[PDB]
């Protein structure tokens, strides 16, 4: 019943449209849409803390982390609320996105409305890279495109 | 205290940053920042319903209007929640924005988080233009720049 949407833009050629939908407050969020202009393979896919694009995607701050946990894959107990893991771009540079997540929400204290969705330069190592940056960002590199997560029709 | 922010971008040169601060729930909201690339004079300045940028500023929908009223100035009893009236571009094309509104909120029913701020091509006539368009849009014309209203540090 709660419908939200995010348009991903950055300096470069990466852009996309991601829909979010949640039927029950406590229940899962379906995340789906398309992203084009990516390099083929995995790209880190995260909700960042701030709906702030004042200095581009950098202003968005870290992965949304209300419970002060270390970075992980979406399936781990130890993760950021914003840890949606990876999306996969085909050879034409298009990632078809379809995720269900039960840690993000479109209501309550884990609500992601007014926060930033970011698609990253390279693979999220899901906290398994064996360095400090692995358990903070997943070493997914720079922020290619982002947008503020907003209420849709 | 809640702090939110909006970056205004469009197809032309209008660019700006607008901060929103509310110290207590259903308290007044301070709106302040800077917009540049505006023609000298009054520009309609409204929160629109949808934080949806899929089709540029057009997909923002109409003025945020949860109480199903007609368009007016921010000081009118008959207004949209999104009716913030006008901002003034000086002779350099810069609008230094500073508004206090008690109808918009950053919590509860009148909350503008995940909605869209739009600066318009022309003056908001505050519903006194003597036509249908006046009682819906204030004849503010086209959407020069918009942004989704997001959570700030
Ligand atoms: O809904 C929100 N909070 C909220 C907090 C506690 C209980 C119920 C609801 C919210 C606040 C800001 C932005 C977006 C949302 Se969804
Ligand atoms: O505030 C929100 N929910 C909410 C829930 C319970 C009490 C008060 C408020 C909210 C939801 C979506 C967007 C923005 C806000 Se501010
Ligand atoms: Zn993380
Ligand atoms: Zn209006």
């Amino acid at each position: 019943a709660t419908k939200v949407v995010c348009v991903l833009k950055g300096d470069g050629p990466v852009q996309g449209i991601i829909n979010f939908e949640q039927k029950e407050s406590n229940g899962p969020v379906k995340v789906w849409g398309s992203i084009k202009g990516l390099t083929e393979g995995l790209h880190g896919f995260h909700v960042h803390e701030f709906g702030d694009n004042t200095a581009g995607c950098t202003s968005a701050g870290p992965h949304f982390n209300p419970l002060s946990r270390k970075h992980g894959g979406p399936k781990d107990e130890e993760r950021h609320v914003g840890d949606l893991g990876n999306v996969t771009a085909d050879k034409d540079g298009v990632a078809d996105v379809s995720i269900e997540d039960s840690v993000i929400s479109l209501s309550g204290d884990h609500c992601i409305i007014g926060r930033t969705l970011v698609v990253h330069e390279k693979a999220d190592d899901l906290g398994k890279g064996g360095n400090e940056e692995s358990t903070k960002t997943g070493n997914a590199g720079s922020r290619l495109a982002c947008g503020v997560i907003g209420i849709a029709q």
